[PDB]
């Protein structure tokens, strides 16, 4: 594989009024500072330094407080089915007194500033499968019995003098996963749980009003599931029904790379016409767009679920979540928190049975896979922050001729910060374009090349004193390229990009039956720029993904070469086809016309990114 990576150095790429990266949406861990787990027999004394600080790493989420506590919660005598408010408020107090006095803590809040809680499924959860509280062994009365305790426990549970009230609430954590029957269920509806956050929502907010409050963090939104029947029953549904109680989307984002020997992945085209679509549907139904909680992302490792842990399971989890989080960095003001799935140790979640740990950690006892003894130290997935320990700044226009090459950059200053990321398994020779107005020197080049030697997960490194034009990116690798300039950077041009939406989505392909879209009031507020058309296909595999597009009734060239890989192991193709449309082919109502040479399937979103530069850049 061969791509060109174009890098401007002097243009703030700008979405949604945000142009800096934030490491404490982006750079996180599943995990809360408060948890013993970072305590304990660690390789270091202060894991928490080591790691938080280490890697300037950001928090964070957490389930088992909430759950614990409604678990052990009493009930309240006059209202069956509802925790004891004076319970949780004397609760409350015990946990927040014991948080003051955790001093060596404290000073992790300013890296909290994204704390997600979900409740776990139970015994929130008031459905068919909902159980009784574990300790006190009563049901919940009702979906706002649920809110009311959470809006309670938020309330007494945090602030004060204890630990800073969490940012993001998800209502409950993978409500529909078991209920609705798996990740392969199309027909099943989402009404109840739906309700459910409603009613949730709606009493968390009587106890507490200031709190964002999100759902559904789906297990797996996959919407293109019978004929998209999935989506129409869940997400399109949670959308209708609970949009307007919504805060902000909860979603779990995770790439199977080995899931019975398939290779289902949404790195890439899948995961953006997910998001695509949902914000498509977002705009058309409720004419907004809210943030989203990724609160869990990486990789599962179902075909390694009896097997311990090995660097190259860890590689399958960096992998995705370097592929996954470059794309929610192209999408800053709709992530509100991306949050790989990595636990600390998830002591609690060892398989006794099989004697093996859980899969998602941080940590690994030293003798493992053969033992589970010795003091903890880093899985290969630290890697991942041990690479992107230094990245922040201000984004700065990149672009790669190869959509599987997912490149981002940021400039703090004198600091570059170059990200090359892999979404395909070939190795990509990458000739880099690195363009500066004002003749700023390379004083040194750290290129930090994270990719898998020999079956394990490596940082290979190598300094340059002056710029490189080619660098070898790995298969399914990512490289951050850490250049220092003579001086700061002079960022004085500007990538305004503008997302819009066209009038239809979810559209039915007919064959030889061109598919109509209006994209509407497209601000070309520049003299120059360039769009992308983004079309969202969801097609049974051996459909065309090559449609002939006319944008205002041109004929654009349509990609053989989309964002990621081909989805092939995939039930069927989702994804979203990134075409090239040219800022002069824009006006502000411009049609869109999909034909293909063949029936079913659908256009599932139709968005055109637009970005509006201050100057020709491209040129
Ligand atoms: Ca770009
Ligand atoms: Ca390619
Ligand atoms: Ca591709």
């Amino acid at each position: 594989s061969q791509a060109k990576v174009s890098v401007n150095l002097n243009v703030k790429h700008v979405v949604g009024g945000i142009s800096e990266f934030d490491r404490t949406k982006y750079i996180t861990i599943h995990a809360n500072q408060i948890e013993n787990e970072w305590d304990g027999d660690n390789f270091t004394s202060d894991l928490r330094d080591h790691f938080l600080n280490g890697f300037d790493v950001y928090l964070g989420r957490d389930t088992g407080g909430i759950t614990w506590n409604l678990n052990n919660m009493q009930e309240d005598a006059s209202r069956p089915g509802f925790a004891n408010p004076s319970n949780i408020i004397s609760k409350g107090i015990n946990t927040r007194n014991n948080y003051a006095s955790k001093t060596h803590l404290h000073v992790y809040e300013n890296r909290k500033s994204n704390h997600v809680v979900a409740a776990q499924l139970h015994p929130f959860w008031t459905g068919e499968s909902q159980i009784a509280t574990k300790g006190t062994g009563w049901e919940l009365a009702s979906p706002t019995a649920t809110g009311e305790y959470m809006g309670r426990y938020f309330n007494e549970f945090y602030g004060g003098n204890g630990e800073p009230v969490p940012s993001w609430i998800e209502v409950i954590n993978e409500p529909a996963y078991e209920a609705l029957g798996g990740k392969k269920n199309f027909t099943n509806s989402l009404q109840e749980i739906a309700d459910f956050h409603v009613e949730v929502a709606d009493a968390i907010r009587v106890q507490n009003p200031n709190l964002k409050i999100g759902g559904y963090t789906a297990a797996f939104p996959d919407f293109e599931t019978g004929d998209f029947q999935r989506w129409i029953n869940r997400d399109k549904l949670f959308i209708d029904v609970a949009g307007e109680k919504m805060d902000f989307w909860s979603w779990h984002l995770y790439d199977f790379p080995v899931i019975g020997g398939k290779e289902d992945i949404r790195s890439g085209s899948n995961v953006e016409a997910t998001f695509d679509m949902h914000d498509h549907y977002s705009m058309l139904k409720l004419g907004h767009k809210k943030p989203y909680v990724i609160s869990e992302y990486g990789a599962q490792t179902h075909d390694f679920r009896n097997e311990g842990w090995s660097s190259y399971r860890d590689w399958l989890f960096v992998r995705a979540q370097n592929s996954l989080m470059m794309s929610f960095m192209e999408r800053p003001e709709d992530i509100a928190m991306a949050i790989p799935f990595t636990i600390v140790k998830a002591e609690w979640g060892f398989n006794t049975d099989k004697n093996l740990p859980y899969p998602a950690r941080l940590m690994r006892k030293a003798n493992e896979p053969e033992s589970y003894t010795g003091e903890w130290v880093y899985t290969d997935r630290v890697k991942f922050y041990d690479l992107w320990k230094n990245v922040k700044g201000t984004r700065i226009d990149t672009k790669s001729t190869d959509l599987d090459i997912q490149v981002d950059a940021y400039v703090d200053g004198n600091k570059g910060y170059l990200i090359l990321n892999n979404l395909e398994s070939e190795e990509t020779e990458i000739t880099l374009d690195v363009f500066e107005k004002y003749d700023s020197s390379i004083t040194n080049i750290l290129k930090r090349h994270l990719t898998l030697s020999s079956n394990n997960v490596v940082i290979e490194e190598e300094t340059f004193s002056s710029s490189i034009s080619t660098v070898q990116l790995g298969a399914g690798s990512t490289m951050i390229l850490e250049y220092t300039f003579a001086n700061s950077l002079t960022i004085d041009e500007t990538s305004t990009e503008e997302k819009y939406y066209a009038d239809s989505y979810l559209q039915p392909i007919v064959a030889s039956q061109p598919i109509l879209f209006a994209v509407n009031n497209v601000v070309k507020s520049a003299t120059y720029g360039e769009a992308v058309l983004r079309l969202g296909l969801g097609r049974d595999h051996g459909k065309s993904l090559k449609p002939i597009v006319k944008v205002n009734n041109t004929e654009v060239v349509v990609p053989d070469d989309w964002r990621g890989y081909d989805q092939a192991d995939k039930g069927r193709f989702f994804g979203t086809i990134e075409i090239p449309v040219s800022y002069d082919l824009l006006t502000t109502n411009n049609t869109v016309s999909v034909e293909f040479p063949d029936s079913s399937g659908h256009v599932s979103s139709v968005i055109m990114q637009v970005f509006n530069f201050s100057s020709d850049i491209r040129t």
